[PDB]
């Protein structure tokens, strides 16, 4: 009924900064060659699509924002291979093409096609497949998930088991991945080491998961909010700190809990002062440092280079270093197979019409994550 | 006929920054218990000790400087075990104590008995061997090799092969081994790769070692004088490029030159800007940068962390790596068995009493290592 023909339906267009997203009719076009359209199931809110809100993450707007997410294919362009109409899919804002230096690395995940970098909001051809009001909108990391239905290049999409609860699996294309991967791929945590993980949001939260999974002795989780306290210790943190509670800069009260600095550090706020803080707390000699939250647009730390030289490792990395289309399917195998628990992240699950109410909710402090639900 | 009495001995003690060494009469007290005196026989100039003339690098006042060097254990004081009278000794300017938690760590090499983090120029207890004038002296970072005799702790002195040529493993002390481990254990480069490589002084070159031994397939050496490419290329470089000859910033030829980043860059200069150089250049999503040139005293860097966001590894290390006792007797085994070679760091050759024509040879960029003999 709706195949090769373009599609009205509801999505929350962010017009400008600092503006509540709009809940509006959309023309979303039919899919071209190589190219997916879904109908979604569930969408996560990722502080990542707060960023593009508060201008702390710039990208083009107008834009359909949005990126953890699960849906159903309604419909695939001349040349799609990977999936069909009717299969669960998650898409993905890291792509894999599968064919650049970065996706024939054994390492390597941030693809070349990636719309990060420089960000352009549009499909891969240049151009883009939503109108409102007969305004073109752009579109967010290849993905833009705030809609009822959306369009995606194939390198940005992975088939996931047809038995999937989607309205849990939405996580794993976004905020669950990144955390559970910064700890067991990035970092590679050790058996018995001590970690700190800095901002216990829904990223957070998944990166004590993974140093969980990796076996360390010791999690502390440090957050300016003690209110997300308790999930943290539920999911596995031996300690947490407020750093609003201490005299002292936090990374000596770290330096001092840990006999001389942690094992592995993580940063998962986007603070610039927080990631040079997380890497002083890592032992001198030995510690590696992550940076997994997003840094304010432009801006640049400052920090001594003999906290390096003495033997530190400082890293980052999106998406926690997966191969996003090889490891999404297998992340929901995991899932399915009791490997690891998605129900701790989510605390409110609300339709897709309360949006709005769901980004207030982040920011006022008292979710994790929010589901909705079309 | 010296063994517990204080030797006069000639040393080049700095009195002051930014002035020449004073060759002069110095005390040299006899060993304390777990202490040992060294004839010294060769001394190698190396960058750092410069860098203490400069006050690029902070240590006490009055001082005897000079760390990378050999010697003859002239006496031991009570308790020593691992050396005695006769042995051939390299001083260690990062102890191994063999008991802290960094010595213990699998990775680690920072030793905490060092005298780098806090320095003091003292002994391990806090006293100084070195009388000038009748005055005490500092030590430098618990060697002090510019002396015709010295006393260091234990921990800071590794036994080596009685038949080794003292004139040519001084290096092995300090700038060989340091850039040699940079590339094969810090970096750990791998066959096939890509490698950048920035200053092409006696540490770089050993590093260039370093990437050839690994199996490298590009070493792209970096120096803004181009008298030392000739050099380069015969220990491994495959190309050299001055960035004072583009009119674009390095790190975009590198990038140019390498399709798209290199998979290992290392700073071997000491200057904020080419460590954020370096790091830029490396690959974007599984480059690796190791950081081993001594940045000015106290002085930050500015960089943007999306550099590591993406998936940059940012890495230092002091002394390549490697636990000096444990590996400096290693390294002499393996140039004895002409494993690695040392003569083309050695551009010139001096007697000890010429130490201030040995320092400007270095600084006037003529020289890669002199080796001063006593
Ligand atoms: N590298 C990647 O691939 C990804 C990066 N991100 C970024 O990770 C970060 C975290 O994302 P979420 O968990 O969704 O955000 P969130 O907002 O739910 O959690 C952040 C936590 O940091 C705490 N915090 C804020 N300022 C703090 C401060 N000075 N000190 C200590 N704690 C502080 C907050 O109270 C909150 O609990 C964001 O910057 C996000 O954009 C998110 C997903 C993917
Ligand atoms: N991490 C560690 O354990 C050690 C660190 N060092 C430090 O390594 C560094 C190198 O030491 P050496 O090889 O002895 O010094 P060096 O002075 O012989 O070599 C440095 C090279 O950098 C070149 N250079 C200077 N400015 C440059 C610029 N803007 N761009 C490109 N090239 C530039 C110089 O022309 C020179 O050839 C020094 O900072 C030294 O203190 C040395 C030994 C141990
Ligand atoms: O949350 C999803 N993606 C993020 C990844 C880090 C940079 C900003 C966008
Ligand atoms: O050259 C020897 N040691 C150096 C190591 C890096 C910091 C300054 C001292
Ligand atoms: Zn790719
Ligand atoms: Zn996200
Ligand atoms: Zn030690
Ligand atoms: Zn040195």
């Amino acid at each position: 009924s709706t195949a090769g023909k373009v599609i009205k339906c509801k999505a929350a267009v962010l017009w400008e900064e600092k503006k509540p997203f709009s809940i509006e009719e959309v023309e979303v076009a039919p899919p071209k060659a190589h190219e997916v359209r879904i109908k979604m199931v569930a969408t996560g809110i990722c502080r990542s699509d707060d960023h593009v809100v508060s201008g702390t993450l710039v990208t083009p707007l107008p834009v359909i924002a949005g990126h953890e997410a699960a849906g159903i294919v309604e419909s695939i362009g001349e040349g799609v291979t990977t999936v069909r109409p009717g299969d669960k899919v998650i898409p993905l804002s890291t792509p894999q093409c599968g064919k650049c230096r970065v996706c024939k690395h054994p390492e390597g995940n941030f693809c070349l096609k990636n719309d990060l970098s420089m960000p352009r909001g549009t499909m891969q051809d240049g151009t883009s497949r939503f109108t409102c009001r007969g305004k073109p909108i752009h579109h967010f990391l290849g993905t833009s998930t705030f809609s009822q239905y959306t369009v995606v290049d194939e390198i940005s999409v992975a088939k996931i088991d047809a038995a999937s609860p989607l309205e849990k699996v939405c996580l794993i294309g976004c905020g669950f991945s990144t955390g559970y991967g910064s700890a067991v791929k990035v970092a590679k945590v050790t058996q018995g080491s001590t970690c700190a993980v800095f901002g216990l949001g829904g990223v957070g939260l998944s990166v004590i998961m993974g140093c969980k999974a990796a076996g360390a002795a010791r999690i502390i989780g440090v957050d300016i909010n003690k209110d997300k306290f308790a999930k943290a210790k539920e999911v596995g943190a031996t300690e947490c700190v407020n750093p609003q509670d201490y005299k002292k800069p936090i990374q000596e009260v770290l330096t001092e809990m840990s006999n001389g600095g942690v094992d592995f550090s993580f940063e998962v706020i986007g603070r610039l002062d927080t990631m040079v803080t997380a890497l002083s707390c890592c032992q001198e000699a030995y510690g590696v440092s992550v940076i997994v939250g997003v840094p304010p647009d432009s801006q640049n730390l400052s920090m001594n280079p003999m906290l390096l030289l003495s033997g530190r490792t400082w890293k980052g990395a999106i998406f926690g270093g997966f191969k996003s289309k090889d490891s999404v399917p297998k992340l929901v195998a995991d899932f399915m197979a009791k490997k690891f628990a998605l129900d701790p992240l989510i605390t409110h699950v609300l339709p897709f019409e309360k949006i709005n109410e769901g980004f207030d909710l982040l920011r006022s402090g008292e979710s994790i994550r929010t589901i909705l639900t079309f």
